[PDB]
């Protein structure tokens, strides 16, 4: 009884811990396990009805470091475990899943722009690495589309990204296409009804409230309406065919309003609000 959005992480003043999750069809709000380590810029992922928690930098009393960790909650004992860490660090990371593996893409090591991609076998607890992304990006937003891995935007080392890469993993190869209309950096990627849809971000000026979907029929970035707050490094799921967007950073203020799109309405709707404003968290449903 009850599929939810789970948020874990973020920053706000200092990366959090918190595992919270959001019943749509109630609008209940739901205080779960901690993490075991606050963390911030890492993203979220479900396989199997586990919840992964991968990347971001962790807050320490010993440092600020890069975490490579992989952590995997799971809502029936609402107990963390952690798993294998990644090969390197990745913060500000973008992660897809396929057939029940996480592919982890690019993110930071400190100064460090990664370009490598690693994929994990749940099965046997190990990662391995595959095919590097033809650019380096941190900040980049994954998603996953016919068993196809799209990186798109995020930031080079020297220029915030507009364009986008395509992973298949049949081939074993990255092929770029046809870049977004909009520099995306830390923007939000999902994908929904055939269409990897690409919300807020930075471009480099000032933190973004548009949206524009890429319809993979024409291959092509159209804008569609634009969110009501401005928010970068937000958190973005679907659930039952709208999105959603948790939180952010607009430039001023941490945010923590929950936006939610129709497709069949374009329009954005601000559904509920969280326990607290933060931003960099990640983002999955189950
Ligand atoms: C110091 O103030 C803070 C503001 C936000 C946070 S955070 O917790 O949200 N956070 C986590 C982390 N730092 O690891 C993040 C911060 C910035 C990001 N960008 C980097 C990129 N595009 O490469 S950004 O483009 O969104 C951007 C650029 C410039 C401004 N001014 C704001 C945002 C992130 C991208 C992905 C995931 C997390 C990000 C913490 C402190």
């Amino acid at each position: 009884v009850g599929r939810l959005i789970y948020t874990a992480g973020g920053y706000f003043r200092q990366s959090l811990s918190y595992l919270e999750a959001y019943n749509p069809s109630d609008g209940t709000w739901l205080r779960l396990a901690d993490l075991q380590v606050p963390r911030s810029g890492l993203a979220g992922c479900v396989v199997g009805g586990l919840l992964y928690a991968v990347g971001g930098r962790n807050n320490s009393p010993d440092g600020n470091t890069d975490s490579s960790a992989l952590d995997c909650y799971n809502p029936m004992t609402n107990q963390w475990s952690p798993c294998a860490p990644m090969s390197v660090p990745r913060n500000r990371i973008g992660v897809g899943v396929i057939d029940g593996h996480i592919y982890a893409v690019g993110g930071s090591h400190g100064c460090i722009h990664h370009n490598s991609v690693e994929r994990y076998e749940p099965e046997r607890d190990e990662w391995h690495l595959v095919a590097p992304m033809l650019t380096r990006r941190i900040g980049v937003g994954v998603a996953v589309l016919n068993r196809l891995l799209y990186a798109v935007g995020g930031f080079d080392g020297t220029n915030r990204l507009n364009s986008a890469e395509c992973y298949y993993p049949e081939r074993n190869e990255w092929r770029m296409i046809t870049a977004m209309n909009t520099i995306r950096s830390g923007a939000g990627v999902c994908v929904l009804h055939n269409c990897i849809y690409a919300a807020g971000g930075y471009d480099g000026q000032d933190q973004l409230n548009s949206v524009e979907r890429y319809d993979v029929e024409t291959e092509t970035w159209t804008f569609v309406a634009p969110m009501k707050h401005r928010r970068s490094a937000l958190g973005i799921t679907v659930h039952q065919g709208r999105i959603y967007v948790l939180g952010g950073y607009d430039g001023h203020t941490f945010l923590d309003s929950v936006e939610c799109y129709d497709p069949d309405t374009d329009t954005w709707s601000e559904v509920t609000r969280m326990t607290s404003g933060r931003s960099g968290v990640g983002v999955a449903v189950t």
